[PDB]
């Protein structure tokens, strides 16, 4: 799975459903991780609430996007349980944003 495979790229899903609109406050919040590169919050306009909203976020290196998985995954957020994962940072770079991890 693409998910496990560690890359400067993190995935969070079911941090918040459609929507809202964080960018800006999430990015802030993955600082403590180490510097964030960008963050593109990525609406999958099918779909189940918990997948529906798809943040991303590109640290500038791999030990910082490590330890935010590590970190978030599991992690009890406003009565929901995110799931981080990694994404493939080829994919992220051509915003193929909607593939399975």
């Amino acid at each position: 799975a693409m998910g496990k495979c560690p890359t400067k790229v993190v995935l969070l899903r079911n941090m918040v459903g459609a929507g809202e609109v964080l960018e800006v406050e999430t990015k802030e919040e993955c600082e403590k991780y180490g510097k964030v590169g960008k963050c593109v919050i990525f609406e999958i306009p099918g779909a189940p609430d918990d997948e529906a909203v798809r943040i991303f976020l590109e640290f500038e290196r791999v030990e910082s996007a490590i330890k935010a998985v590590v970190d978030l995954n599991g992690r009890y957020f406003g009565g929901r349980v995110v799931k981080a994962c990694f994404y493939n940072l080829d994919k992220f770079r051509v915003l193929d944003l909607a593939e399975q991890v």
